C-alpha cells in the first residue's frame, strides 16, 4: 500500500522536571496515533493529523524526531540522567529502568542537547507496515507506538548540592505521518485530552477482585469522564458492576501512591487505562476499574488484585468514541 498522503508536523511538547526521589521517574508519555496526539497551543499543526487520521483508515510514520534542548546549565546542576525510549506497543511496563535499556533509547546528561532520531523500520506496523487508525479495535493493530522520557538520579544545585526544583529539558516532536484507506466511517472525531492539575486520589482492591480507583466527585476529570464517557456499558465477571465502553489513559507525574497487591509496579511506573464504573455514586467519589492494557480495557478484564490495600497531577486522554 503507497501512502494517498503524508502529512509533516512539528510541536513543542512541554517541559521534563528535576528527579527529587533518586530513582526512576516517568516525564512524559506520548501516544503517536493521528487520532491521539493533542492539538493546543504548541502543537496546532496537530490539527490536520488529527483531521486525516479521522477521514482514513490506515497510518504510518515516515520518520520520528525526538528534540531535548537543556534549560539549564551543567555547571548549574548535577545528578541526573534523562532517558528518551520507543514503547512499541504503548503497553505500560513494569520493568523499569534496566528494562528501558532493552528498547531503543537515547540517554542524554544534564545540561546537554540531544536529537533522538528513529527510522521508518523502528515504527512499523504489522499490516505490512501500516497501523489501523480507529481505536475501536484489536489493539496490537491501533495504536501504535508511544515515546516515553524517564529520569535517573537527583538533581542537584550544583553549588549548594541542595535539591533543584525547575525544568531541565524542552522536548519538540518532529515527524511525519503517511496514511492510505478510506474510513468506512470518518468520525470528525474531537477526543478529550485534558490535565487536572492537583486531585487526591486512591485505590481499593481485594484478593481476586478488580483494582479501583476513586477519583473525587467534582475534580475537572471525574467531570470530563462523566460527561464523555459512552453511555453504552458491559458487565465484568460476575455480579459484577457495569463500565462505560470509553476508555481513558491516564500519566500521573506527580511524584506516592500505594496499590493492593501485586500493582505497586504499575502507579509507580505512572500511567495506565481506566473505564468509568456505574454508580450512583458515591460512597463519596467517582470510580474506574484499571486496566493493564488498551486491550484488556477493550476485552473488560481489569486488573485483579491479590490482597487488599496495606497528591497527584493527572494528565488524560480519551482513547475512544464508541461507535464504531
Amino acid at each position: 500500500p503507497k501512502p494517498a498522503i503524508c502529512q509533516t508536523a512539528t510541536a513543542t511538547l512541554g517541559t521534563i522536571g528535576s528527579n527529587t526521589t533518586g530513582a526512576t521517574e516517568i516525564e512524559a508519555c506520548i501516544l503517536l496515533n493521528p487520532v491521539l496526539v493533542k492539538d493546543a497551543t504548541g502543537s496546532t499543526q496537530f490539527g490536520p493529523v488529527q483531521a486525516l487520521g479521522a477521514q482514513y483508515s490506515m497510518w504510518k510514520l515516515k520518520y520520528l524526531n525526538v528534540r531535548l534542548t537543556s534549560m539549564v546549565g551543567a555547571s548549574a546542576v548535577n545528578g541526573t540522567v534523562v532517558r528518551i525510549s520507543l514503547n512499541p506497543t504503548s503497553t505500560p511496563s513494569s520493568t523499569s529502568w534496566s528494562g528501558l535499556g532493552a528498547r531503543k533509547h537515547l540517554d542524554v546528561t544534564v545540561g546537554k542537547n540531544a536529537v533522538f532520531k528513529l527510522k521508518p523500520s523502528d515504527l512499523g506496523g504489522p499490516r505490512d507496515g501500516w497501523w489501523l487508525t480507529n481505536t475501536n479495535d484489536n489493539a496490537s493493530d491501533t495504536l501504535g507506538p508511544s515515546i516515553e522520557i524517564h529520569t535517573l538520579g537527583q538533581t542537584m544545585s550544583s553549588y549548594q548540592n541542595t535539591q533543584f526544583t525547575g525544568g531541565l529539558f524542552l522536548v519538540e516532536l518532529s515527524s511525519a505521518w503517511c496514511f492510505t484507506g478510506y474510513a468506512a466511517n470518518p468520525n470528525l472525531v474531537n477526543l478529550v485530552k485534558s490535565t487536572d492539575k492537583s486531585v487526591n486520589v486512591t485505590f481499593e482492591g481485594s484478593a481476586g477482585t478488580p483494582l479501583i480507583m476513586n477519583v473525587p466527585e467534582h475534580s475537572h476529570f471525574a467531570r470530563t469522564a462523566v460527561e464523555h464517557s459512552s453511555l453504552s456499558t458491559s458487565l465484568s465477571r460476575a455480579g459484577g458492576e457495569s463500565s462505560s465502553d470509553t476508555v481513558w489513559q491516564v500519566l500521573n507525574t506527580a511524584v506516592e501512591l500505594v496499590t493492593p497487591p501485586p500493582f505497586n509496579w504499575l502507579v509507580k511506573g505512572g500511567w495506565w487505562f481506566v473505564k468509568l464504573i456505574a454508580g450512583r455514586a458515591r460512597t463519596g467519589a467517582r470510580r474506574f476499574y484499571v486496566y493493564l492494557s488498551y486491550q484488556d480495557a477493550l476485552s473488560n478484564k481489569p486488573a485483579l488484585c491479590t490482597g487488599g490495600v496495606p497528591r497527584t497531577t493527572l494528565q488524560f486522554t480519551q482513547m475512544n468514541q464508541p461507535s464504531l
